[PDB]
């Protein structure tokens, strides 16, 4: 059935000559095999949805997002309310949750690669960067840099090798973080880096972190540990004050 090509979005919006329907179509010329062998196996409410693709060039049907991507609810230097930043975050765990189960580490977790569908449901995307980190219950250590510099845990800049499941988890502090003060805290972990210097000296008096109420920050100081062994995980994280608070 035949597709109308509305209008670039980053990925053109593709709408159903019949039925009206919208997605994304992502076109790449010829990482995009794996993509696509990934997209097969991810089925939950808060990735998106694969619908398949054509290898005309290749072309990957993707859910559409009405919604756009969650950076564009940060409001620059202030962040977003408390109460939305939460539901976004437990829906984000949600996602993550359900990709480690199966095995899977998205490896580039940042606003712009979270995207929002029309009830504002948060939707995981682009598993381009995306590996297999546990196949037949064997976990496999990563050694590849993958990711974006702000949103990257200490370990994969210092480490040979590094568990997958605890550098997501990094991830996904860094986006609470922005979600809740409109900014990132350090353009990467690294010890050059005086603001990351300043985080592990516990100067929480400076921002990102005296924007971001104390609730909130004691759970980022549980993810944001840079012994990737001491930080916290994602069972022990929906165990969580802040995150188990009514807002
Ligand atoms: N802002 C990052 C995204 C936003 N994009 C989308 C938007 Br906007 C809505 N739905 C989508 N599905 N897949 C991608 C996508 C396209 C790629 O760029």
């Amino acid at each position: 059935e035949d597709w109308d090509l509305v209008q670039t979005l980053g990925v053109q919006l593709a709408v159903n000559r019949v039925t009206e329907e919208a997605v994304a179509v992502k076109i790449v010329d010829m990482n995009i095999k794996k993509e696509i062998c990934i997209n097969k196996m991810l089925n939950h409410e808060n990735v998106v949805k694969f619908y398949g693709h054509r290898r005309e060039i290749q072309y990957l049907f993707l859910e559409y997002c009405s919604g756009g991507e969650l950076f564009d609810r940060i409001e620059p230097d202030i962040g977003m309310p408390e109460p939305d930043a939460q539901r976004f975050f437990h829906q984000l765990m949600a996602g993550v949750v359900y990709l480690h189960g199966i095995g899977i580490t998205h490896r580039d977790i940042k606003p712009e690669n979270l995207l929002l569908d029309e009830r504002d449901n948060l939707k995981i995307s682009d598993f381009g960067l995306a590996t297999v980190f546990r196949y037949n219950n064997r976990e496999r250590l990563l050694n590849k840099m993958c990711g974006t510099l702000p949103y990257v845990a200490p370990e994969l800049l210092k480490r040979r090798e590094f568990h997958a499941e605890p550098v997501d988890v990094w991830s996904c502090g860094i986006v609470l973080t922005a979600m809740l003060a409109g900014e990132l805290p350090w353009d990467q972990p690294s010890d050059s880096c005086q603001e990351y210097s300043d985080w592990k000296e516990k100067k929480t008096y400076l921002n990102p972190w005296k924007k971001i109420d104390s609730a909130p920050l004691a759970l980022l100081h549980k993810i944001l540990v840079e012994n990737p062994s001491a930080r916290i995980t994602i069972p022990d994280i929906k165990k969580d004050r802040w995150y188990n608070k009514p807002l």
